[PDB]
């Protein structure tokens, strides 16, 4: 089996990406963010106390008549950025672009952080990173990818997300018109259950390539690219007026700035970020000072590869015994 279906960015900047997700009979349709970070797929519901509901649309599992409670689960996240969800899990019927796992779990929230409630865009998560990362208690769970995978024509899925435009999230094959070039596959460690990978380094605009092992994590739920203080510093020193700001909480620049690309090494292939890409504009409504998208990773312990550098590329995300990420220019 295969599954294909597109990924729209919620807001002008591509602050996130909502994919429509299927869920129960009949089919309850959900916009979620496909989060390669994490590995609960979750969402708004009947259930979710309701001053934190606004404008979300919300699973109901009384209206699905191949719900079942999953007696005694319970689950409760806590993300990178200081969000967090709790509640129960039923399993269900969920599909995605065509390719349906009966009995997914679904983790229905009782409880969302403000962040949550205040975008409305965004009906719950669907985990695609290892499912030992899961948070379902006492029994955990398995990801979407995980139940599919057996199925899939092949045991992969891609991400091909846009720049202020939608993209695709594919599973199961590999669409070899979507990328130019070839693919460069690189190892990947699962020990803290992540995709994740070594760079092989960086260049500034036309700048030298700088040949430098740089371990992250390759994570479609993050908006940003977080990187060594030391490579955010080379490439901000390249924006004139560009400073680090304790206050907004991270590199600013100048709205009226044309910002340099930024190239990252996959192996000896190179994937470039145009300039544009790391724009996510101004700080606060009407002001001239914009918020830069490659930001440092000091502080958060892990170097992350979010949507700011996934977008310039086709990235395959293989589930094989020995897993692997392939990135191609597009």
């Amino acid at each position: 089996s295969t599954g294909s279906a597109t990924t729209t960015p919620i807001d002008s900047l591509d602050d996130a990406y909502i994919t429509p997700v299927q869920i129960g009979t009949p089919a309850q349709t959900l916009n979620l963010d496909f989060d390669t970070g994490s590995s609960d797929l979750w969402v708004f519901s009947s259930e979710t106390t309701a001053s934190e509901v606004d404008g979300q649309t919300i699973y109901t599992p009384s209206k699905s008549t191949t719900a079942k409670l999953l007696s005694g689960a319970t689950w409760s996240i806590s993300y990178g950025d200081g969000s967090s969800s709790s509640g129960d899990v039923y399993t269900d019927t969920v599909s995605v672009g065509g390719l349906t796992v009966t009995g997914q779990a679904v983790e229905s929230a009782k409880k969302v952080s403000s962040s949550f409630t205040e975008d409305s865009t965004i009906d719950g998560l669907l985990g695609l990173a290892f499912s030992t990362l899961n948070t379902v208690s006492p029994t955990q769970q398995k990801t979407f990818f995980d139940n599919a995978k057996a199925s899939l024509d092949s045991p992969v899925f891609t991400a091909d997300l846009g720049y202020h435009a939608p993209g695709t999230y594919n599973f199961g094959f590999i669409d070899t018109t979507a990328y130019t070039g070839s693919i460069t596959y690189t190892a990947v460690s699962t020990k803290q259950g992540f995709w994740e990978w070594t760079s092989t380094g960086y260049a500034v605009g036309s700048g030298t390539f700088k040949s430098t092992s740089i371990d992250g994590i390759a994570d479609t739920g993050t908006t940003l690219l977080y990187l060594p203080a030391t490579v955010v510093s080379a490439y901000w020193a390249q924006v004139s007026g560009a400073k680090s700001s304790s206050s907004v909480g991270g590199y600013v620049f100048p709205c009226s700035a044309t910002l340099p690309s930024f190239t990252f090494g996959v192996g000896s292939a190179r994937i470039v970020i145009p300039g544009d890409y790391i724009d996510f504009g101004p700080i606060s409504t009407g002001s001239s000072s914009c918020f830069g998208g490659i930001q440092s990773s000091a502080g958060i312990g892990i170097n992350i590869f979010g949507d700011v550098a996934l977008k310039a590329a086709f990235v395959v995300f293989n589930g094989a015994t020995t897993p692997t990420l392939g990135f191609a220019s597009k």
